DNA sequence: GACTAGGGAGTAATCCCCTTGGCGGTTAAAACGCGGGGGACAGCGCGTACGTGCGTTTAAGCGGTGCTAGAGCTGTCTACGACCAATTGAGCGGCCTCGGCACCGGGATTCTCCAGGG
């Protein structure tokens, strides 16, 4: 679906993935190895980094 | 005068929202440990600034005096302050905003360390 939002309108601006701790690299990983047009953040690990 | 009709209280069933405990997940603050280095402190030397003895004087205590202007108490009155309430407005009790505060980001600016040569 995103990227469908992506290809067929020029908006792909900041989009939000709320999920479980426990999926919060599988989601980096699910598309990593499909679809890695994209460019992802994963949000964690204390507050320096 | 005998019995009739209707509605809010008496009795009761419904709802249902409100919390008592325990337990798991997850971030943040607290807890612990090492390399190394800068702060604490000894050993010491000294000089010069006081610690101390003695001469030679001004000065507080001494001894007394003659009063002098400010301080304590005696009437005495009278201007004023603590005694009811009508008031009626100065101001507080409860609510509704939008704005300054909260707080984080991009950047310019600034504060600090080093391994070398200069």
């Amino acid at each position: 679906l995103l990227a469908y939002l992506a290809c067929e309108k020029e908006n792909w601006g900041p989009h939000l993935i709320v999920v479980p701790t426990s999926v919060l690299l599988n989601w980096e990983m699910e598309f990593k190895r499909f679809a890695p047009g994209f460019k992802v953040l994963t949000y964690y690990g204390s507050p320096q980094q």
